């Protein structure tokens, strides 16, 4: 059968501030769910937040862009927002919030296809970054041979792969192919705040093999991302899937979306597969570092069993040291490019109150001046 | 009396990928030899997986290579797989799958002996690895007189032990004694695709003191491999045994049975001696890095008192640390050998396939022409 | 009110091996000493383990060397041997056994005295070493400037404190005053297998502030020891008695009694103060490393508020893998002094079987005949 | 002005062992090129060690393979042998020795181009490693954007370059061009032993980029390398070329030319560019770990201004202290694989002297006796 | 033709303290040595010191125990004595000091054999030690196959060694031949102050493999070891003798000849070919820690073409480092076991001084008086 896997994410409020979410707004929304598949809007589901975004994951049959599964997740969130988020004035309650929910605020990585007589999926959730945070785990499952061994010893995967890459200032889609296109690919998707790889299909058959959820820049499109992947059996292994993470790279985002940091691959606190609920990881040092979370899953006539947390292991505790020894490194840097971002690529600026406060001078006549300019400011 | 004890492990589906195994499998298990167990098949059990493969240790006095014993875990193993695997679509689900289990997929270690005034044994189960992975622990713990110390200052030891090697290419079996043949052993067991140690005999008496799960290659042959040790008594001492694994010794298998990396020595998430079951670690990055978990028992009449983690204690952290490190500097060279593996001893290739699509020159006749194959190639 | 604290500890079998203990022991004991409480024998208990040694901590009004007191411990260690040890064929079952209990295998540290208006107290027990690993901490919480300030800063220290030292092989006593004695008393607890503090006391008012488990060498002597420290109020701190642990020294026992190793200050894996029972950390590779646990206790009309696990905390993890690196290092010395012990220190040796089979030659007749053996040798 | 750039390179002995030259060694080189200079046979020249390996570097205008330049070589590898290495005895003395020196056992890299208007070039020698050592980091250089950032942001890179690859066991050269060959590229040269790239070219153009020397295996062919590698202006900057150095990946070679370590970026002792002699470094630990140096020069009318030390940076010391621990790591397994080479490829073995005193049992009848022939071992 | 290699070590001054050698010193002894070269006592030398004693090496053909060669050394120890050492008024002037040098405290290392047609040897030097630091080394270099791979893949060296052991106490020479004899070996050359490794021998052929200085205890015997080794072609290479003291063990020595501290492979400060003298490391913290030098040599007609430092390499700074990392954490014991030496070990001790003035109380009149010996120390 066909099956619709769906993650519609959003921030509805914090606690405190953006560091985790209310443990109450994950139970709130998985009731909500469990009421949903009770009338069959949708088959299954599973809930969880990392940092301060709750991602609703469910599957159902009603395809992409579908008005009621997306109105499905509009109003947990608005509930949630209603019932727990301005009750207990979380900090920035409802700010995420007919018929597509896409460019609202809330993100949504979707994916349909003929589930496989296996069906392994992996669900990433990172907070503090844009969805171009994922461009270079992207890139790199799908198309470094130094992190999917597939791409070389197995015949399956030798064609490669297709990389639909959404230019997100002037609304314009690439296709490209890898091995072929892979430096033109980069070209692109080096720059991560413009083009950022949205889907990608196998180019054998065409099958979907990841989505990432991205919007145009309209201000809504640098929002916190989520992101599907589907693995093994002619895509990548679980395994080349979690090595694409393993080096914690920086990340644009972090304190006020206006720094890079090192994404860290965290463990969730908690993962409850009976109660449908996850608890992710807080966000504290300069609101962050930014951290990504993996939770696995086996589909079977659309349900899912899982999650499975899948940075959870002694190997991971290596990178997850590197990345705070690279966030403490980095921090010392304080208010300069490039831990602050690019002025243009900056969520929080102050430049027009300053360049109305502070006097200019030409810089042709002010050479003549200098002199009296200092004496000036000296008396 | 004389006891047998025996494990017999397979994987029949793993959750997801083949990260890890979904615990109703564990418990679907452990119900159906607690039922065994009602009906005096077997004596005492206990259920647990390292990464996707699960282990059934049962006691039992029926002796070696047991037509029942290896049918009760047959059985297990395929319902585990109907009303389970198969349900929940598990990956690889019944993949491991009369009267002899031995060469069919799953491993068998067994020993049969007179059970001592006290009688402490231990089980391991690797995973992402294959039996050649305890040919360096196996050797230093019963050869190595920087691992055990009572080769040295125990006089009970002191003629030492005799190896049974087997070829599993050419089907054919040394016995190889030390201290004496300890550089003809290693000569043999240090390529460890080939020459596996299968058993180990006390020299002193010829008692029983290892059985490592190995059958002739035919594909079958290098299956995650478990282990059974006594220790104690004129057997190394536990400590001793456990040093042997100090040291994450790269070992063959990892990402698709193709790669080399660290044997890091693992903690079960959970060990539970009532309901006889544990649950051991998952594989993550690159599928691994592979794993080895270290559970104790103590025998009384055949029961199994246990069992007990052995390698929870902050000095194996360290040695994970240095696992974690390793896998992460060898994972850097990508696909080339010697962390890829030699052509003839990986489980993946698409060698054929590219021999098929790349036109060969004759080394001699490709000389003259060089300049107009590339002239050719660049127009 | 004058109280007596007693420590009796004994290993009666270990799970497996000498790796810990068996659950149903502790168990077993906290009934016991509840039963004793409820008859008046003693006023409060607590029970608890580290490695393969049960520590029966009592408090009660009976003094020092007290036979109903060393009777009862007796019969607690000899019901759990028959009763659990014994049933589970334990290794070890029994093997540390009136009316004095000293000398007999089982350790025991006790003081008496007069109940202060706050009374701290620490008990310790060590596995895998002797009585003398106590001997560098002791010295330095009661001597040395560097561990406790007190003697510096607090004019209620400034007197010093009073070693009582044992020889332990020719049967002596000595008491040695700090600070003036310092070099006198580290000339002889330098040699820790031979001269080892027992008891100190405070050199103002002759109160005792501590009592280590020690016996005449007789084979009984070197067994694992257990420790009893007061505190505060012209006593060390808490802090400086367990500052006297923070470097972990290398001490001599470990594998087989005969090796030396550093002493890792561990957590408990639970401390459960309603059901009066700790159950502490594992010894693993090569039978150790060595560990030491603390538990903290306050004293009321002679009942133990407690315990208190005084190594779990985040500083002690520096000193927990500092110790976990040197056991590494020092492990690759194998059968080597100083790893190996001095022949006269090891608790195991091959020395008179080698020296049965291994020709000696006269040095002085050899020089002449060098060559023809080597000839015969090598012929 | 076409120039040639030729080394030839040979190992006739060693000081002491396989450990590093005899400095008079290259002193009597550099006079006989000195003097082929004066005669006009050559145009320049340099002459250095890395360990045991005295590289001629020669530029001249006699092309690729010239009997005159190779002959040159010869007689100065001959005259160092008589007069040097055999009178001082040396280890290996002459062991590397009309009218080409291919196959013969000293190795060669030649290229031969148009001198650019600025002509950056750079002479690579590594010692106790196979030609396959510079598989990884040839490609890395030339194919993988992670390394040369040229390949993405120079629009002159964008098309890639051409491959040969020879196999050294059936003597078949294969053309592969990156990017969109680099998965069928890879699934040749991770197999470093057998697939060597020996040239590499520019694909605009079929410009010559690198030439690595590598001969059919007939014992001749696995002798220690070396590289010329001309960057800039269309190929890889010269830091682009180094850092596809700066992983200290995994080589085979090491002790007996039987094992695997690390490739360590080495520096010089001492470069003397007037002398035309640089001093590298020895091999010690295990007759290594392998060592890898790079000398850097510019061409003018074919002298050679140089050599520049270029691992001669702080930041390579970190490369080095990842090689010299990674090294220790792996040391520690010994005898086993994959430290030890697959068997096939190990330049040692004493397999045939095993197998013809240590008797086989063909395993299924050892099945039925193997209590018997237990018992006989004993008894 | 046959020669002789003797070393022959003594320390005649420090300079200052046991910290170095004054230069001239070295001078003086090369200036020595080249008149004796000239009357034709001898065929060639090199001398050099590691901390503050001096070796001189020297080749001849007067055979092992000459007393024209003893008593060239002896000569020219008195001379630097008189001449330098006194006149300086160095620490310990001429304390080292008819007709057989052994014995008198210099130490002496010498083998005769016939010149192989390459003859590649190493002389070391280890000061703050005793000559039983070298049992480790040895031991690894001719019988661990961790260390010396040839033991497994050479087929020249499967027969394995013999090794000569003298007891210093009781006089008495043990042969003792690997591997079949390893434990035996082990358990006599592990207590490393008693049984030392003074010769090594090849089992094929009798030929000597090593020489290390070694005496009676009688105070001389301790002394400041020196060792010769020739290396391959039947003995183990360069590097895996190198690879034996790549472990920086704990050996005996370093302050005052009563601790124990970490052998650390140093680099000699300046080694100059040409006049004759290599110039070792410094002795600083604690008067060490101990070190030894390694200067590698090619023989031809007894010439010494040389010294090559074998340490000096970016590898063996690791092994630095971790020895200097052991040193601080040992030294963190002070006074006590293991740190400090057990008690009849120790060069230094001043346990009769405190014997004598530290009053015993027989352990069981004690008991009873406790109480008043307390109240009148405390009083
Ligand atoms: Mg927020
Ligand atoms: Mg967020
Ligand atoms: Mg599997
Ligand atoms: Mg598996
Ligand atoms: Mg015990
Ligand atoms: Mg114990
Ligand atoms: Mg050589
Ligand atoms: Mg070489
Ligand atoms: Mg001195
Ligand atoms: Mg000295």
């Amino acid at each position: 059968m066909r099956v619709t896997v769906s993650i519609i994410k959003a921030d509805v409020g914090g606690f405190p501030g953006h560091a985790h979410v209310h443990p109450k707004m994950l139970e709130y929304a998985a009731a909500k769910l469990k009421e949903a598949q009770k009338r069959g809007v949708i088959i299954d589901y599973f809930v969880y937040n990392v940092g301060d975004d709750i991602s609703l994951l469910m599957t159902h049959t009603k395809g992409e862009d579908n008005k009621d599964i997306h109105g499905l997740a509009w109003e947990t969130f608005k509930e949630v927002t209603d019932q727990i988020a301005k009750r207990f004035k979380l900090y920035g309650a409802g700010q995420d919030l007919s018929g597509n929910i896409r460019g609202m605020g809330p993100q949504v990585a979707e994916m349909e296809f003929e589930e496989r007589p296996s069906e392994p999926i992996i669900a990433f959730a990172a907070d503090k970054t844009e969805p171009g945070a994922f461009n270079l785990p992207l890139y790199k499952m799908f198309a470094d041979p130094f992190t999917t061994a597939g791409l070389v010893i197995d015949p399956s995967m030798h064609e490669g792969f297709i990389f639909e890459v959404l230019d997100v200032v002037e609304h314009k889609v690439y296709l490209l192919k890898t091995p072929e296109d892979a430096y033109s690919l980069l070209g692109l998707i080096g720059t991560t705040g413009r083009y950022i790889i949205r889907k990608v299909f196998r180019r054998a058959d065409g099958a979907p093999a990841a989505a990432n959820s991205v919007e145009r820049l309209s201000y809504v499109g640098k929002d916190d991302p989520v992101l599907l992947v589907r693995a093994q059996s002619g895509l990548p292994a679980v395994g080349e899937v979690l090595e694409a993470f393993a080096h914690p790279h920086l990340v644009h985002g972090w304190m006020r979306g206006s720094h890079a940091g090192p994404l860290m691959p965290a463990r969730f606190i908690s993962v409850d597969p009976e109660r449908r609920i996850a608890i992710g990881p807080k966000m504290t040092r300069f609101d962050g570092p930014p951290k990504v979370g993996a939770l696995g899953f086996q589909l079977h006539e659309g349900y899912l069993e899982g999650g499975v947390d899948l940075f959870d292991d002694p190997a991971f505790d290596y990178v997850r040291q590197t990345a705070a020894q690279i966030a403490d490194y980095i921090r010392r840097m304080g208010p300069f490019q490039p831990h602050r971002l690019p002025p243009e690529e900056m969520e929080y600026t102050a430049l027009p109150k300053i360049l109305a406060k502070v006097k200019p001078y030409p810089a042709d006549q002010y050479e003549k001046d200098r002199k009296k300019y200092i004496e000036a400011v000296v008396k």
